[PDB]
C-alpha cells in the first residue's frame, strides 16, 4: 500500500534542506514518500488549517459565500497585502491569518472542536486560543493525515454541506493549464519549533488525481519557495506533470 522512495531526498538535499513528500495515487490506491517516519509525524497546520477553517465557515453561515467582503481592520500589519479587504478566495490566496482568525472567533470553541472531530482532522486538538491554536496551540497534523482528510474534500465526503466543499475547492485553487489543475493550500510554521513550510493538496489530471501532502524545515523565510519548488521536481520526476 505504501512505498518508501528514498531517491526523492536528492530533491531536498541538493537545497540543502530537509523534508517529506508524500503522494497518493488516488486510481491505484498506492502511496509514496521519501521518509515513512516524517510522513506520520506530527506538526502545527498553520495556515493550511484555513481548509478546514473555510469549511466550517461557510457550513455555520459565519461565512455567506465567497463573494463577501472581510474588510481590513485598519490596523498596518507588516504584510502588505493583508492592509486591504479580502473575500474567501483572496484571503485563501493571500492566507490572510487575521480573516480566518474572526472565523474562528465567531465559530467558537465548542462548534470549531465538534467539527474537527467529525472531519477527523488530525489530533482534533483546538487546546489554546481559539484565534490562534492552529499557530501555536496544540493542534497538529501530519502529512499522511492531510491526505486523508483531502481526499474526503475531494469526494465530498465531509461532513459539512456539498456546497461548502465546493466553494473551498474553488479557493484552493492555484494553479491550472492544458496539463493540470492544482488545488493546494500552503502553510508557514514559525511559533514553535522545529519551523517548517507546508503544501498539501492535489493535482487533477484527464484520467487520475493525485494528492500531496509536503513539509520541510523551514529557517527563514528566504526558502518558501522551495515548497513548491521541491514539489514539483518530484511530480516531474514521477511524470506526473511534465
Amino acid at each position: 500500500e505504501w512505498q518508501e522512495n528514498k531517491s526523492w531526498n536528492a530533491h531536498f538535499t541538493e537545497h540543502k534542506s530537509q523534508g517529506v513528500v508524500v503522494l497518493w495515487n488516488e486510481n491505484k490506491q498506492q502511496g509514496f514518500t521519501n521518509n515513512l517516519k516524517r510522513a506520520n509525524q506530527a506538526f502545527l497546520p498553520a495556515s493550511t488549517f484555513k481548509i478546514p477553517n473555510s469549511l466550517i465557515a461557510l457550513d455555520l453561515g459565519v461565512v455567506k459565500d465567497e463573494h463577501q467582503v472581510f474588510k481590513w481592520d485598519g490596523q498596518t500589519r507588516d504584510i502588505a497585502t493583508w492592509n486591504r479587504d479580502h473575500n474567501l478566495i483572496t484571503a485563501m490566496k493571500y492566507s490572510v491569518v487575521p480573516v480566518y482568525q474572526e472565523f474562528a472567533r465567531q465559530i467558537g470553541e465548542a462548534r470549531m472542536s465538534k467539527m474537527l472531530h467529525a472531519f477527523d482532522y488530525g489530533n482534533e486538538d483546538i487546546s489554546g486560543n481559539v484565534d490562534s491554536f492552529w499557530l501555536d496551540g496544540g493542534i497538529r497534523i501530519s502529512a499522511t493525515e492531510q491526505i486523508s482528510f483531502l481526499r474526503k474534500l475531494y469526494h465530498n465526503k465531509l461532513h459539512v454541506s456539498e456546497r461548502s466543499q465546493r466553494i473551498v475547492k474553488q479557493a484552493m485553487l492555484t494553479e491550472a493549464n492544458g496539463d493540470y489543475i492544482i488545488r493546494a493550500k500552503t502553510g508557514y510554521s514559525t511559533r514553535i519549533e522545529p519551523k517548517i513550510g507546508w503544501w498539501v493538496g492535489w493535482v487533477e489530471l484527464d484520467d487520475n488525481v493525485w494528492f500531496f501532502a509536503m513539509n520541510m524545515d523551514m529557517p527563514t523565510s528566504d526558502g518558501l519557495g522551495l515548497r513548491q519548488a521541491i514539489t514539483k521536481e518530484v511530480l516531474k520526476q514521477e511524470k506526473i506533470i511534465p
